[PDB]
């Protein structure tokens, strides 16, 4: 992770501070005091990670499947945020009834009509969901959903009878998302919650008109309902006008919770003795979650202040209700002083004691597999896909990487990290000014690495403290997103390790008073400087979060530290397909080592190429495979990173030998760990297999001439450790663990200490 | 071992000069060339390690069984070198026979005497080895030997009848020596052949006289021949006047065997037509190994210039017959190519190449087992004893030891300080002027620390070239054989490896020409500086050994690596005693460690102390415990010393950083390597037992108080690591594998690095 | 309710327990290890209730 420093975040890592989410301008720490209570229901944001595939137009319908990817389709990055898609499906729901063609086309594909109306339709329903691609021509749909999902209805299972089929199902899927939320997160949720209510009537409608409309008979003839049949949803199309501002709610409901806690008496500040309780957001109010929400929506937006409510009814009603009361989440109001459990402590003592080392870690044990990929293009040629994965690399592949799964007991990289612990003197003295406090036990690193934003750069945003800001809306809010959650995250695993706090102003600028921070009690350590605050006040009294957990005490992890990942071998044979893609794809990606002893430059030129054994290439296949697996090794190398920048900087800045000393240890604590990583992880089993096959290319490098082909002084004091490196190079690339791309980093650290074997072998 | 050097030896190891056997000086390098061939039986010194043990007085009798002893009490330290034990032997042989009486009193004690003379004596003859104890009146014999000896004739088997008894055996034991041979090892040796020829008819008197002497009857009467029986030893006291001056024989010869090889036609050499054939010397003329002891001979005395011989008989005659080809020693003559097998090499390399480093190492692989020691004082309360050793200490301590054998396969610590291979620039570009060249697979590590020299203040005076000689004169020659012999043991293995030398001149001073040196071709490398010889010439061509082996390849090891030791398993039943002692002795001493955290120092003080199992002191029990195992260790040790010494003189020296940097890297390779070492003998499993019951004393210590109580923050990032060196201290200390002492000297290699863990856990 | 430890087994009920069983109270318990390898298969009947 990252490190600071008592008195410091602020040089390297403002994300953390509050303020910004508040708006003090990178500087000046809570003054006010003048505060009031702060309590629980700990309080809104995801449980964690959840994995899930996707039924589409099996016929039997209702709102919860889609939402969900509909609320997953932003999470898929469907296009832009949900509130897109669901007012693009709107949209077409919108370019709506004018086509009772549909249904006079869907009356008109009742076969061919009623026309001869009769009793009569008998089968044909599975081509109607291909079929309501037919009714693409009245309404256009690359953007699947309603080219897909007008289907459900038409198909409800009406004709219940007459038909007939189907008798099957489709895929959907989604891999976790964010464990917390953000209030955009929440406008948009809310959307989602929207075209929820949006479909049971939909649903209902040809679910009632079915059972209602066919007296019969047997089939009640036809010419019938279902020209209602459809008639609803655009009926149910006019039905949306529209409920409510879902943003004007959470806007209005972010400046009532504001208010709900606000400091200030002052009115933009009128909190209810009439409607405080009523239900409601009073459950809500305790959260500090919604707090955090709205720290950050504030400073966003300081709190759009239209009072939609009255202060009785409403402010009864809009905000009578609420979306994450309302699910086509995977977020879920949080449980009522678990948190989000999962960590063990230690802190800083040279016998002294006090801290600026940390010791909280990932809170991380990942797959014990990874995927295949074919997109079985074949059936329909396009996305409908099934990649129809075999036995090949996976199964191999995994189980050698499986001891990579095995590097990163995570706990035990933290343990390393944390096995620090004597230097800077003893036992007793080691501590000067300096902090460090440190984090993350898979959420941050997971919901980011899968999204391509490669962390690395909004996190050194994330310390310089104002970002980078070059980016991409795409790009930007990455950056946003990543850097909103992450702090949100920590903060109720930061909220959650001590109750007191305090709703703290900021002041600042006025700007409408609304800013507001939060301070606690924790006693117990001596005075060592942590910041200012030693506490001073019995306990830790510190708005800043790190300040407040810091300054606190060893724990266990509660949580089961499961990779997830999901299984569809059901599906697996099953389908068929959903919007599924990054594979990652093609299996991998080749790399070689040359090596020279009696001096002759080789390269065996082993890839990526099989390794696995068999030939080859292979075909085909890759594995979007377990960001996790991706993610804890993210973090291992973050590490090396960190380290390193800190190191040449003070070198150049610390004249001194003795300030060298320990430079050394540090960049080389980086090195030596790295090296053994490296040493380790190619002694993972199958790189040892690239050690006698790329060898033996080598071989033929070692043995392509006369006078080489004796074969190896190519073993020395360094070979064994050189090709050991090349099986650092396989356990290194396409396995697919890590990319590729950092190899210079641990070059890096490699580089920066003769390391060398440093022994054996 | 240690480590040179290219140009030198010359500042730290001038034993390594010939010269100094030679006489040059300390510096001058071998000028003159002029010089002829030499040559090989690959000769004289010991053939390796040998152990057994000693039977006295079973009444069989022989000369062969003693002489040994007699050659051995010297090698057991009899008293001083053994022509003291011929001598003071021969001494009582020489208050001779006016004793009669011993007849008198055998024919006395003939029972009481043949004065009733009859046919009569039957019984009792074991207690006449014990009797003739009784023979002691006359002969004085604290110096048991005769006083258990002279028993050996009387109670020849005569009477082979009438007696009777014994029906029983002794102990000897003997430990190996020296594979190496010296010159007045030589002269004693000689001394052993004298005592030997001694006792044949001595045997054969008794022998011979009992069979001819008892015509008979059944007993012949008496009154009898035993009154010669007894007569001919001091006959053969006086048969004794004297064979040669050994040491005139011995002068005589090396001074022949300079000639043999002499530069100087001059005729303090005149090495004969006549008789360089006749046998003799002829095969030995060839031996290096004469040479090598002419060599230091010459030095010691020139050569002792009374031409015993005339140039025909004798220079035929006393230089007719040697002591090597008569048999009390355990020397033996070389056998004729393989020397003393056991090297394998690699050499320097950083591309370029050549060498400054050296890989040659110990050819080791010890005991697999130790020894009880309780002598059974009991049986007659002297030296009489027997350990009586029963499963108890030595059986537990042994297997756990038995991976103390473990750590120290020999050529995996070459492997390491032979893994070392880049430092000081690469590939390509290490090498700086400076070398190392360096060595041993046993045999003088086990010469001396056997011997209490404790090797390593001999070998400072070593290094630094002239010796340091404040000795005794157990002392001083203690290092003078560790000296000669250590250069010899190199010397036939420098000898053996490449056979072009030439004796060489020097010149020097005189001193009479004697003195003279050895040079050889090796052809191969490129001329990277070593000594003034790259090679110059084709090959090696240098009188300097290491120099002429250096210059040279790899190979492996034929020699066992065998620690050998002795079971006397039957006698372990069997006895009774030899001169046995040195046990050790009494089974362990005290060692304990005090830890602290929450700051409470403590001292479970567990010793050493059984930790074995049982309780307890225990007792009673030792082990003088196989030297070799003791041995391996103490080279181990020595590594780190050395290079210490050279690190703390150069980083003064060598004012800059980058030197530092090559300084940490030398102190630290010992140092992470003795922390390395620290650990595994640790996690030996006993000591992990210590770890168990020490904490826990340290448990109460960890747990003496309440506050105390909640037992262990002194379980740290530093505690397993810290009662893991309480492991590394019961690894340590009495097992025995090391004596202690040391122990400061693995704290001056932890101390010098923080080493950490480093890591671990 | 007469037991032992481990340790003590022989520490203590050393002598209820078999390693006394022999004589060897002795110098080191019993034990090491060695040469012909087998186990009976048999004690006979089921004596007990048959009341």
């Amino acid at each position: 992770g990252f490190n600071l420093k008592v008195k410091d975040l602020n040089g390297s890592a403002r994300g953390l501070t509050q303020a910004f989410a508040i708006g003090e301008l990178k500087n000046q720490l809570s003054v006010g005091a003048l505060q009031l209570p702060l309590q629980f229901t700990r309080t809104f944001s995801a449980s964690m990670t959840s994995e899930l595939l996707w039924e589409v137009g099996k016929g039997n319908i209702d709102p919860v499947m889609y939402a969900r990817l509909f609320f997953q389709y932003a999470q898929a990055g469907g296009a832009l945020s949900v509130d897109e898609l669901v007012n693009q499906f709107t949209e077409y729901h919108q370019s709506t009834a004018c086509n009772p063609e549909i249904w006079r086309k869907l009356t008109a594909y009742i076969t061919g009509s009623s026309n001869r109306a009769i009793k009569a339709d008998a089968v044909g329903k599975v081509p109607p969901t291909a079929i309501l691609e037919q009714l693409r021509t009245l309404a256009p749909s690359e953007h699947e959903l309603f080219h897909h999902i007008t289907t459900d209805f038409v198909c409800h299972v009406l004709s219940p009878l007459g038909f007939i089929l189907p008798d099957a199902a489709y895929v959907y899927r989604v891999g976790r998302t964010a464990t917390y939320p953000n209030f955009y997160a929440l406008v948009d949720c809310v959307r989602a919650s929207d075209l929820r209510r949006m479909l049971t009537a939909l649903s209902s409608v040809d679910s009632k008109m079915l059972q209602a409309t066919f007296k019969a008979k047997g089939a009640l003839a036809p010419a019938l309902i279902s020209q209602h049949l459809a008639n609803a949803a655009t009926t149910a199309f006019e039905r949306s006008r529209g409920n409510f501002d879902a943003n004007a709610v959470v806007s209005s409901v972010l400046t009532i919770l504001g208010r709900l806690w606000s400091p200030s008496t002052p009115k933009e500040l009128d909190p209810s003795a009439r409607l405080r309780n009523t239900n409601g957001i009073d459950q809500l109010r305790s959260n500090l979650a919604l707090f955090i929400a709205y720290q950050d929506m504030v400073k966003q937006r300081g709190r759009a202040e239209v009072i939609f409510s009255d202060e009785e009814l409403s402010s009864t009603i809009i905000p009578w209700f609420i979306e994450a009361m309302s699910e086509v989440s995977p977020f879920k109001l949080r449980p009522i002083n678990e948190t989000t459990s999962y960590i063990g402590q230690t802190s800083a003592i040279d016998h002294m004691g006090q801290p600026s080392h940390v010791v909280v870690y990932e809170d991380w044990q990942f797959a014990k597999e990874i995927t295949a990929f074919t997109p079985v293009k074949l059936a329909n040629n396009s996305n409908q896909r099934f990649l129809d994965v075999e036995p090949g690399i996976s199964d191999r592949m995994s189980a050698t990487l499986a001891p990579i799964g095995n590097t990163f007991a995570v706990s035990a990289f933290v343990k390393n990290r944390t096995a620090v612990y004597e230097a800077v003197s003893q036992r007793g003295t080691v501590n000067s000014n300096g902090a460090e406090m440190t984090l993350g036990f898979p959420s941050v690193v997971e919901r980011d690495y899968a999204l391509d934003r490669d962390p690395m750069v909004a996190i050194a945003a994330l310390r310089t403290g104002i970002v980078d800001e070059s980016l991409e809306a795409r790009a930007s809010n990455d950056l946003k997103r990543s850097m909103f959650n992450y702090y949100a995250a920590v903060m109720h695993y930061a909220v959650a390790h001590n109750p007191e706090v305090v709703v703290s102003e900021h002041q600042g600028v006025a700007a409408e008073q609304g800013s507001l921070y939060l301070v606690w009690n924790v006693r117990t350590e001596l005075r060592i400087p942590v910041g200012y605050n030693a506490i001073e006040g019995g306990s830790i009294r510190t708005p800043e979060p790190l300040e407040a957990i810091a300054y606190n005490k060893p724990i266990q992890p509660s949580e089961v530290l499961q990779a997830k990942v999901l299984d569809l071998a059901n599906h697996t044979t099953s389908i068929h397909i959903w919007p599924w893609h990054e594979a990652s794809t093609e299996f991998a990606y080749e790399d070689a080592y040359s090596v020279t002893i009696r001096n002759k430059r080789y390269t065996a030129e082993v890839k990526e190429f099989e390794l696995l054994g068999l030939g080859q290439r292979r075909e085909r296949v890759r594995i979007l495979k377990p960001t996790v697996a991706h993610a804890i090794i993210q973090m291992w190398y973050s590490w090396f990173v960190e380290d390193d920048r800190t190191l040449a900087a003070a070198r150049r800045t610390s004249r001194d030998d003795a300030e060298k000393l320990a430079i050394d240890g540090r960049r080389m604590q980086n090195a030596v760990t790295l090296l053994r990583k490296i040493e380790m992880i190619g002694t993972t089993g199958i790189g040892a297999s690239a050690v006698h096959l790329a060898q033996s290319r080598i071989v033929d490098q070692m043995a392509g001439r006369g006078l080489i082909d004796d074969s190896s002084d190519l073993h020395v004091g360094i070979n064994r450790h050189r090709i050991r490196i090349w099986a650092g190079l396989a356990v290194l690339q396409m396995m697919g663990l890590l990319s590729r791309s950092e190899a210079e980093a641990l070059t890096k650290v490699l580089g920066d200490s003769n390391a060398l074997g440093m022994v054996v072998a």
